[PDB]
């Protein structure tokens, strides 16, 4: 028995577990309950705090994963299954995990809080790529990762009603942040230096915590990796969320014909159906065929989000706030396999122009025919208008810039020009053990394994260059967690990471080579998405 | 007595003059009348052939310049005075010139036929830069230059009428080509090899002779130097041409206060007016403040133009035809000091962002406010959106591409893809004796000096490098006139000139350096003008 694996929080006593890294052990506490199980009558309702328990709750393994869709388009394939659930599915899933160094820090240490992505329909903090044992050992910080309700269980919204207000998944993350602010000190963590970081939908969640007033006091810094709250996929209107919720109820037999009708009878009927039944009809409520679009997503109700994310970003004071932000080299290449015509992960995807003209409608859904002609213009090399190799990566840029790159660059510039300290990066390293085809380059979400120091795992087949490269990135992220500056506090030998300003627009390239400063997060392409096309949609 | 300076044509006998070049003499016949003077009741009417005369007509000096506006914006400035008339103005101006080598060729020699430009409102074959003594002596070819009516006297059109049909200025050029087919052999020229070549509005006129059936039988090859018939300035609609004709009549006092205003009474009142009075109200007819727009231009009417130039270029067959087209490096830079705000030839024209936003409305007149923002989007550096030096060259590209570069690139692509053998060039040499400011680079029309061998004149301060450079260009144009191929027939040593096709789109940079093959005649920019902007103006 180690005296450090026994820790008492405000709810009760816990028993952690020691993990083994090549450089030392780490005390981990996996599966702490931070909310009452949202089952039965609590489905679609905001979370309630965990009632205090008697005894010692076992915290030596990851708890259950929230109910979600499971990708089966490529069985056995590691590229898709690495994000699939690794524990059993249950609505009793609201748990968090805390990693702390050994020996436990005597002084308060900055805290990192990870929010997994997964398009607000999937994800779990128990994934092997989110194993934070390598970060808290190499940088001696504290890491906390929580589970939140995805799918309809976390984002089915009947706005205005009480039985289904929506954004209950975002409230799950907020309750975990309140838990960290009240209990991370018992693990040696500094609640006055909490840094949020997330990827994809988790990055969009970090951005919505910047814009929600009740959540701002629960952290101090933010990191958004390949995601932003102002994306075309990260929010839906009240009128659309009500239509998607009513269609899901109809697909499962709610209301029973013929009874109706109001929101009270509709949600009460939804609570009687099994959880997996609701999941089996999640994708059948999307309005049209598309990629990078998800069914149940954070809504602009008016409570958690007083206005649309775009408006709050433009009318907010961001002084005294440090933000890290970046994207990968090929954001859209991952999503083309899931809908774009003529795309297969097992060939070269040398598409024809007819397939390219059709793919723009899938990549850019719900838009006028004239607006499609404008997208075809900007992303077509007119010296070689039918080269399959160029058309392939052109549509990859379309989906990447429309959903991730330009919504992120829009957010990064407005933050710096309004008082926030902003740093920008572009991840340009493809892992040697990547199972996706070559033409995808660096897919969506394949920098997470380097942030958490996965190449340090001796059971993996990474190169010696990638191990040193992962330690640089871990120190980049940890330095931002401590001082809000990724540059070394004193070390001048390493190249400098200049802040991203609204005018200069400077970012760095994260790869095996040293830092390289560049200007423009696809400024020419993103001016089409952020400036002209909105004016093209008002005059239909 | 040199018996080579007295030649008999179908009209009568002529008397030429010997002019000396550093390489030898050349016989010239300047001022041959090819039509009865269009005065009095002949104003605005098509030309009629010159009746035969008695005795010897003196052809020693250039005749009179057609009535036209004279530029007085910069008095004494050679950059503008070089295009102003050098002979006195008169309505009796329909005269042509022929240059023939000495000794006169005993074998029929291919003929080059020059059509001067100047926005269909000015110009004269008597300009010093149109001297064909060097082009004829160095390559032993027959040069023929003509005068055609400009301004209202050549292009005022009341469509459907009989006294103001329009395109009578283009009919003057046709009559001169008929004169060449009947009399160029008397000077030693081959009427079965005539090659039209013009610049600006003259280059457009060369294109309109390609699209006119009654004129296609009068030549075999074509050269369009920075000008195309499908440009937004080369033609005008029926209804607008009538409004511009009625606008001019009102400003001069037609009809008198109290009388009717049909087409017959309007022109009869116009014929009773002094020629200079009509010229003094030409620019007060344009519908708005603009540049690269002219009052009286050729009119699509169903006679000389059975349809619009763009329609005839698309539905035309051009087998058995070889064309040579091209542009200068800085087309629109010259027109910016004629209306664009913040421009001045005496400073560096470092304009502001607001001046650039207003210049697009002047450079691109009569477009929806939404259409201009698409132009602003495509022609601004979004990383340096406020740099005056970049905004200056940007607006130069806007006027250059919209009026010249893109209308020409579309024509060359349609000609090659439908039978014609097209050759494309880009002139990139700034003359060492140029008087315009340096930021204009290579302005509109400053390659004519080198084609006509002007640097060979000993009374000028051209460098020795430009003298060899001019001889290269005179041979390119002469080889095209002889065989239809600008490359040397007996030479694989010198760099070759690949034809321009609709697929590869290869062109050549003409400079002191050897030939350099490039691809794409501003493809990315011209795809916005030729393809997208029509689709946007349709949905307005
Ligand atoms: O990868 C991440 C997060 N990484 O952290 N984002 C989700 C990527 N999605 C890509 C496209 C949508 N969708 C495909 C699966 N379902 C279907 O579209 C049709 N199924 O039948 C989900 C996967």
């Amino acid at each position: 028995e180690d005296a450090e694996l026994l820790v008492t929080v405000r709810g009760g006593r816990l028993r952690g577990i020691r993990l083994k890294t090549p450089g030392g052990p780490v005390s981990a506490f996996l599966g702490i309950p931070f909310a009452e199980p949202p089952m039965g009558p609590r489905r679609f309702l905001p979370p309630e705090p965990k009632q205090p328990w008697s005894g010692v709750v076992d915290a030596t393994t990851f708890q259950s994963v929230c109910y979600q869709y499971v990708d089966t388009l490529y069985p056995g394939f590691e590229g898709t299954e690495m994000w699939n659930p690794n524990r059993e599915l249950s609505e009793d899933c609201l748990y968090l995990n805390v990693w702390t160094p050994y020996p436990r820090p005597t002084s308060p240490t900055p805290v990192l809080v990870w929010i997994y992505g997964g398009g607000f329909y999937s994800g779990a903090s128990s994934l092997d790529v989110y194993d934070g044992r390598f970060l808290v050992q190499a940088e001696r910080t504290v890491l906390v990762s929580m589970n939140y309700r995805v799918g309809a269980f976390g984002f089915l919204a009947l706005p205005g009603s009480r039985e289904a207000p929506g954004n209950v998944g975002l409230l799950d993350q907020r309750l975990a942040l309140q838990w960290v602010q009240e209990n991370v000190a018992a693990f040696g963590g500094d609640p006055t230096s909490v840094t949020l970081f997330g990827e994809s939908a988790g990055a969009a969640s970090v951005g919505m915590h910047l814009l929600s007033p009740p959540s701002r006091g629960l952290f101090h810094r933010a990191v958004l990796q390949s995601g932003a709250p102002n994306g075309p996929w990260a929010t839906v209107g009240m009128g659309e969320a009500r239509r998607r919720a009513t269609q899901l109820a109809h697909l499962v037999g709610c209301p029973p014909g013929g009874t109706g009708g109001n929101d009270t009878e509709l949600v009460a009927c939804l609570r009687t159906r099994p959880a997996q039944v609701l999941v089996n009809h999640e994708w059948h409520v999307l309005p049209q065929e598309s990629v990078f679009r998800f069914s149940f997503v954070p809504v602009v109700d008016g409570d958690f989000l007083s206005d649309t994310p775009e408006a709050l970003i433009n009318a907010g004071d961001f002084h005294g706030l440090q933000v890290l932000v970046g994207v990968v080299k090929d954001e859209g290449s991952y999503f083309l396999v899931y809908g774009a015509p003529g795309f297969s992960k097992d060939n070269e995807s040398l598409i024809s122009r007819a397939e390219f003209l059709a793919g723009v409608r899938v990549g850019v859904p719900q838009v006028s025919d004239l607006a499609a002609e404008a997208v075809v213009l900007h992303y077509t090399d007119w010296l070689h208008p039918e080269d399959p190799a160029r058309l392939r990566e052109a549509l990859s840029d379309v989906v990447g810039d429309h959903n991730v790159v330009c919504p992120v660059a829009q957010l990064a510039g407005r933050l710096a020009a309004q008082g926030a300290r902003v740093y920008a990066y572009v991840f340009e390293h493809r892992a040697s053990t990547l199972s996706w085809p070559l033409w995808m380059g660096v897919p969506h979400g394949y920098e997470i394994e380097f942030i958490f120091g996965i190449p340090l795992d001796p059971s993996r087949n990474y190169t010696a260059e990638e191990k040193i490269f992962a330690q640089r990135l871990m120190r980049y992220w940890a330095n931002f967690a401590r001082t809000g500056d990724p540059n070394e506090p004193r070390d001048p030998k390493a190249p400098q990471w200049p802040p991203y300003t609204a005018g200069a627009q400077q970012y760095v390239s994260l790869d095996l080579r040293p830092l390289e400063v560049r200007r423009g997060l696809r400024a020419q392409a993103c001016a089409f998405w952020n400036r002209f096309l909105p004016k093209l949609l008002s005059a239909t």
